[PDB]
């Protein structure tokens, strides 16, 4: 009972607006019936190609590459290898190519939404201290993982030449606005924190025009998505329970294992094990739907995790105090 | 004479972000092929149903209704009445749909941009005291004129039996967010400023998540629309010239007449007249595009008014200062 009820109010007040901006979208798409499915797709495309890239750019630019945390980087890199080995072991005694189930597992188990709903919740629970750690995690998720996952997707698609696979992955990666956003953000943060350069006021305000409102529109787009599909749970209970258990139990569990091995101390420990408990990302669903690799589970998990994030997040916040 | 380039920099910095958003939309619609007409319509509808009404609520609820100068309100109403009379006279012998032209003549002549270009421009030209007056003008717009304009739009749509048409217009004006928002906002403004009630943090943040970035998305919609037109001057050179005359030679002139009638004096007179020569806002265009009532004319007016916002304002300042 170390955490007082006052902090529970902090978490709830930080999470409620995100759910309001999502319920509004769901009701507008399904009940109020304002947006036709084509209009919903257009809104989602705008949010995922102009708002998310600029939000990622600003988040990555507001961090210091020269003052990163090597321990945190190593812990995050080791967690996603422990997940790979766990999935490989568990796919040998419980199942065509099985590599699809490892790509899906890494998309479902370890890929928290540390960008749209990561900053608010964690920053409210742990103040401004979390912000920097979350940016550090976001740069990695945007530069290393979201690229290796795409490479794995391409390799799976080719299975049906590695050099041909690499060429195709590179060709499809460049057109992604998020890659350009991340690269420019890093290349600019380096200059900002080395030569002391700062954005001109015009550029900063222009970027903030499209990015400062991207967080709410992200959940609005997600609500439109949930409204679009008829069956909330695309598959039976089986998938839903498996994916929820995988994300919320195995994810933070392997993160705890990696942190203990690396001996992360104090706030880094608590903000690094609790950030792996955040609901699922959407980019993995984008990849799955584009390549049609079990898109019926990657979304059943995304929406369910988005619905259930608050109670589990509070539960792990209480647990970490112990 | 003595105007420093610093003020020019302020005006240009306030104006550029809108152009950045508009050009991004235009490129996304024309050089790229991201958005189809239905998706652009969906984005515009979202902006007209979720962002503009929330911004209206914020503007109304953040201003005291008991500390608004009645003289300014009366002068604004007089200007609108004079413009309506003048346009009715002009359309009586120098004309298709007469009501379809009054809406577009009151959308580019008596609806400046007093929330983005107006406050920086005319708060740097004059002292900070004009901020309160401009805020009064903006709340008056969002409270009265943006409701009367939507009523006229719905009345025009119904026409496309006087009692039946008015009944249809009213029944369509009671299920529009921009009508309930301007009522809830004023009620809450009165409550907060006469009883001390403060909006809860959760609701305020939830409103911010959506309203924020509304201007960027609206200008993106304007760029997307302008991409459809064959040329930037979609309404034609004659129509562009007449729009410029309506917005920069008729608006300010009739506002000067209104101020003389109501005897406004001191900086209030200058702040009231010099704020009517600012480029027309985008909300009229958003509503026109949503209701498809000569959107090209208003879009051209906005595009070619944001370019010459500054020189006309300097001319008017020099005239008034004399
Ligand atoms: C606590 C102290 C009090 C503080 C003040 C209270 C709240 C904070 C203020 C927020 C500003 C919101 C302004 C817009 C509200 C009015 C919209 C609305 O209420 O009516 C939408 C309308 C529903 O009626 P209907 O059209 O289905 O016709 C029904 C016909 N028959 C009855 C026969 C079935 O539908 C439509 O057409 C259009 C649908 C779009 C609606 C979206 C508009 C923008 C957002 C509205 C909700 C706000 C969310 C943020 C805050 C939420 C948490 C408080
Ligand atoms: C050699 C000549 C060819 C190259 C042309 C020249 C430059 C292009 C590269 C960079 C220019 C910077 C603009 C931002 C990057 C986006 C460029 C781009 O083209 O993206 C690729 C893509 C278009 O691919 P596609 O044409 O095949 O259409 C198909 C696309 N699809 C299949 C996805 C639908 O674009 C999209 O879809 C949407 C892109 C939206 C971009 C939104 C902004 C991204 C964030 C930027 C952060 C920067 C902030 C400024 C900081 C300044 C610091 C000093
Ligand atoms: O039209 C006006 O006077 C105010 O101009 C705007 C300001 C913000 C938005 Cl989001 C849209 C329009």
């Amino acid at each position: 009972m170390g955490i007082s009820w006052l902090d529970i109010y902090h978490v709830v007040s930080a999470t409620v607006p995100l759910y309001v901006s999502m319920t509004l979208g769901f009701l507008s798409a399904r009940h109020l019936k304002l947006f036709s499915p084509e209009q919903c797709a257009g809104i989602n495309k705008f949010v995922a190609k102009f708002s998310i890239p600029l939000l990622s750019f600003q988040i990555i630019s507001e961090n210091n590459p020269f003052k990163m945390s090597p321990k945190l980087i190593l812990s995050d890199i080791l967690q996603k290898f422990l997940v790979v080995v766990v999935l490989a072991m568990v796919l040998r005694f419980w199942h065509g190519g099985k590599l699809g189930w490892v790509i899906t597992g890494l998309s479902i188990s370890v890929l928290p939404n540390t960008l749209i709903l990561g900053m608010p919740i964690l920053s409210a629970i742990y103040g401004d201290e979390a912000a920097s750690i979350l940016e550090q995690i976001v740069v990695l998720q945007s530069l290393i993982w979201y690229t290796i996952l795409l490479f794995l997707f391409e390799l799976n698609a080719a299975r049906a030449g590695t050099m041909k696979i690499l060429l195709k992955a590179w060709r499809k990666l460049i057109i992604n606005p998020n890659t350009y956003a991340t690269l420019i953000g890093i290349i600019w943060a380096t200059l900002h924190f080395r030569l002391g350069w700062n954005l001109p006021e015009m550029i900063d305000k222009s970027i903030h025009l499209l990015s400062d409102g991207g967080l709410g529109m992200a959940m609005f787009s997600l609500g439109l998505f949930m409204a679009s599909q008829s069956s909330i749970i695309a598959c039976g209970t089986k998938m839903a329970i498996i994916t929820m258990l995988l994300k919320f139990v195995l994810g933070p569990a392997l993160m705890i294992a990696s942190a203990y091995c690396i001996r992360l101390k104090s706030t880094l420990f608590k903000v690094a094990i609790l950030q792996a408990a955040l609901p699922q990302g959407v980019v993995p669903f984008v990849f799955a739907k584009e390549y049609n690799l079990h898109p019926e589970i990657i979304s059943t998990g995304v929406i369910f995790g988005m619905l259930i994030a608050l109670p589990t997040t509070l539960a792990y916040y209480f647990l970490l105090d112990l």
